């Protein structure tokens, strides 16, 4: 379960709002993306420290991550308004996030 493991949690999160079949499961998934968000902070395409850049400027890469994360959240503050649809569509913002940002950061 190396790093391709992370993608399929992130996976699974993507099926399930894309199927969530009522708002409600949409929350659970996103919630589970919170989890899967930050553990990629240390688990992304890149690992971020790829060697041993510096060490604490770790974190600051949250920074990049906390803004894609923090719209995917903001999805799940949607849903419980009521966003069955537009929450999924908030879904494929974060799988083209990642490809258009160039396969995330690798």
């Amino acid at each position: 379960a190396d790093l391709e493991d992370n993608w399929e949690t992130l996976n699974d999160n993507l099926k399930v709002i894309e199927k969530a079949d009522n708002a409600a499961q949409v929350k659970d998934a996103l919630t589970k993306m919170r989890a899967a968000a930050l553990d990629a902070q240390k688990a992304t395409p890149p690992k971020l420290e790829d060697k041993s850049p510096d060490s604490p400027e770790m974190k600051d890469f949250r920074h990049g991550f906390d803004i894609l994360v923090g719209q995917i959240d903001d999805a799940l503050k949607l849903a419980n308004e009521g966003k069955v649809k537009e929450a999924q569509a908030a879904a494929e913002q974060l799988k083209t996030t990642i490809r258009a940002y160039n396969q995330k950061y690798g």
